[PDB]
């Protein structure tokens, strides 16, 4: 008699010791509904089609309609043929302080966007599909959750894994913040100034695609900063105490925090910003880098010893990873095995499970 009767013959590197971190897909619940077979994921308790083709089939592909002829259709309208209303002859950008008359429906739609960030994202924001092109973005569950937390909490710290598409959500969040709030100065901080310029560029792209009624008039449009007619702005900087002390930000966004050398002095300088009577917002996102400064920030948040709300999302947040090479749902069994085998458990734990190398 070899291994017992009812013991699965498939093993996974992640279950390297008595601890089952990933359950075999054959043990999951299954059901038939809507004419197809479904399997329940162990990661979120949600149902997924057995076939990747159906997973793709069930997603809506809607292009961002190009409408520059019918104002009545204000939701998709952008007056780019009339370069008089344009900024620097730019067809996608709206000109500042331009007197415009609105209808009742337009005011309500604008308010709806101001108060429902998720609705704003999936109705007026996009991503570039490989073959379909520029279409409206359908947020991943973690992106929807992240957007909601960043908007509802004054300070948020996100411990994320790599390649989750987080820049897309950050861009939408910043675009939303400056478009629906007045006189708010936003500062983007990163290890290198070039990194912050990239975040700013992604945010500029989102604003550019917005219809006339949602897009604020453009006052300034540089590679290092922008200013809108509502008085809000965004600037890209290299993290340092001087960058923090040198401006009065309503919001500071820090990119890849755990990989910023000597961040401690920047963190120190941010304490007065946090405790200021102006109630500034602070958003931090990063993947782990051992037991350094970020580990301390994260731990305080998780233990409730700071004003920061913690948020985390790991590798299984990207659902395409839950289908194998034969386009069959396997809850990420194969993807994780190949990723670990192609690197190592240590690298996978840090890079994809958001674990802190600096062991407990
Ligand atoms: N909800 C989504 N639906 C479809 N594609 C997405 C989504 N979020 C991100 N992406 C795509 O993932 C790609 C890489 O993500 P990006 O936003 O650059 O962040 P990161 O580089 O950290 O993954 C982008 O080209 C983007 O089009």
């Amino acid at each position: 008699m070899e291994q017992p009767i009812n013991v699965l013959n498939d093993f996974h590197p992640l279950n390297e010791a008595g601890k089952i971190l990933i359950k075999h897909p054959s043990l999951a619940e299954r059901k038939d509904e809507d004419g197809i077979h479904w399997i329940k994921s162990q990661w979120d308790g949600k149902w997924y089609p057995e076939k990747f083709s159906d997973y793709l089939r069930l997603h809506k592909i809607v292009k961002i309609p190009n409408n520059s002829d019918k104002p009545e259709l204000f939701q998709t309208y952008k007056d780019k043929n009339n370069k008089r209303s344009r900024y620097m002859g730019l067809p996608n950008l709206k000109r500042a302080n331009i007197k415009t008359q609105w209808t009742r429906e337009m005011v309500e739609e604008w308010k709806k966007c101001r108060d429902d960030i998720v609705y704003f994202a999936e109705t007026y924001c996009a991503i570039t599909h490989i073959d379909y092109g520029v279409i409206k973005v359908q947020l991943r569950d973690y992106q929807r959750d992240m957007l909601k937390i960043m908007s509802s909490k004054r300070m948020t710290v996100c411990n994320l894994s790599r390649q989750l598409g987080k820049t897309t959500v950050v861009a939408i969040f910043l675009a939303h913040f400056v478009c629906f709030n007045k006189d708010k100065a936003v500062g983007i901080l990163a290890h290198k100034g070039s990194m912050s310029a990239e975040v700013l560029d992604r945010t500029k792209q989102a604003i550019e695609l917005l219809p006339d009624f949602l897009q604020p008039g453009i006052v300034e449009w540089n590679k290092g900063s922008i200013e809108l007619d509502n008085g809000s702005s965004i600037g890209a900087y290299a993290s340092s105490p001087d960058a923090v002390r040198g401006n009065s930000f309503a919001m500071i966004y820090i990119e890849d925090c755990a990989f910023i050398p000597n961040f401690h002095d920047s963190w120190l300088a941010i304490q007065p910003v946090i405790s200021s009577g102006r109630r500034s917002k602070i958003i931090i996102t990063t993947t782990p880098n051992g037991l350094n400064h970020f580990y301390d920030i994260w731990t305080a948040a998780v233990e409730g010893k700071s004003g920061f709300e913690p948020y985390t999302a790991i590798w299984n947040s990207v659902k395409e990873r839950l289908y194998n090479d034969e386009d069959i749902f396997d809850d990420g069994w194969q993807w994780s095995i190949q990723t670990i085998n192609g690197s190592s458990l240590a690298q996978f734990r840090q890079e994809h499970t958001a674990a802190f190398e600096g062991t407990s």
